[PDB]
């Protein structure tokens, strides 16, 4: 099954290899910003109204000197039209296995916090996320960064008003994904390589030597008959959980014999990158055959209908939904595509 669509392709400069793509969805005023992490930093594009639809305009490049492998925007990002200045707050992972908070005025990094050495991860970092925690008086109490790696550790990095607070929690296998809960930054979900899914409230024990800080542990292993690709909250309130295996087997739990998933299925292709849930419709998610350049659109509650909107004929590096739910940004090895699915308009 195909879909009616329109795509624009923008070449990256010849010496630039992309690694990751993300929209600045966490901050409404900056929701049209697209970031591409590449071999020498982060390039920021701006999606604007053109016939109809969107076009990409490169704004600037944040220089880091090494590849950026994972990236997450903060809700603290803001725009001011004085000399237009974007004040960005980026959480990212770099080739040197550091976890970073990058604070910019346009391309200029005015402040940077780097977690490495003995304090950070001792192996490859696989995923990162960031959340803003507000006081009872509605002020920015702290910014919290969560990261997981092949050192089988979840690191909670809290940047508070009075210095950083650092905490590490053991995993039973490499951490392969992490994400704060929508509408509740006190909670997050962690995907382990072995199929374990940890749900965690990191504010509860603020009781040191504890192998079980977790609130709840789900598990894909007894349900799929290889390693876990990712796990994501779905819903604006995180009322559901979507897990995807590398094989293409996906599982969905709704939170509100209720021991099995509410529904599961298997994608047409393997999913090296995992699932990318739709911003507006819980039932929909996108998954890619990254090596062959295909993207399948799956509805979890729909009949077994095979919908493949995108075929590129070249490898896909990363992709992500625009917050409007009709646009996808797709990175290939030498370009970025802006694709508009007409069915979602």
């Amino acid at each position: 099954g195909s879909m009616t669509l329109s795509s624009n392709q923008y070449q990256l400069p010849l010496n630039v290899r992309p690694y990751t793509t993300t929209w600045c969805s966490q901050s409404p005023s900056c929701s049209n910003l697209l970031a591409i992490g590449h071999d020498t930093g982060i390039t920021i594009y701006c999606a604007s109204e053109e016939s109809t639809g969107l076009t990409l305009q490169e704004l600037f490049t944040i220089q880091t000197g090494l590849p950026t492998l994972h990236l997450s925007f903060s809700s603290s990002c803001s725009y001011s039209e004085n000399s237009p200045v974007y004040s960005l707050f980026l959480a990212c992972v770099c080739q040197d296995n550091t976890v970073r908070l990058i604070i910019t005025k346009n391309e200029t990094i005015i402040t940077q916090h780097v977690l490495g050495g003995k304090s950070g991860h001792h192996n490859f970092v696989n995923d990162i996320d960031i959340a803003d925690v507000y006081s009872a008086d509605n002020r920015l109490a702290e910014q919290v960064i969560a990261s997981v790696g092949d050192d089988c550790t979840l690191i909670i990095w809290r940047l508070t008003d009075e210095g950083p607070i650092l905490a590490g929690y053991p995993l039973s296998s490499p951490g392969i994904s992490v994400q704060f809960r929508p509408s509740n930054p006190n909670q997050l979900i962690v995907g382990e390589r072995n199929g374990n899914i940890r749900i965690f409230d990191w504010t509860l024990n603020l009781t040191e030597l504890v192998k079980n800080p977790w609130l709840l542990t789900l598990n894909t292993l007894p349900l799929v008959n290889s390693s876990l690709a990712n796990v994501r909250w779905i819903g604006s309130d995180g009322s559901g959980i979507l897990a995807m295996c590398k094989s293409g087997a996906w599982l969905r739990w709704n939170l509100f014999k209720n021991l099995l998933p509410n529904v599961q299925g298997i994608s047409l292709f393997p999913s090296l990158l995992g699932a990318c849930p739709h911003p507006r419709y819980m039932d929909y998610f996108a998954t890619a055959h990254s090596q062959h350049g295909l993207i399948q659109l799956i509805n979890t509650y729909e009949k077994d209908s095979n919908s493949i909107p995108i075929q590129l004929g070249m490898p896909i590096v990363d992709f992500c939904w625009h917050q409007d739910g009709s646009h996808l940004a797709i990175a290939t090895e030498g370009s970025v595509l802006l694709t508009r699915l007409m069915g979602f308009t």
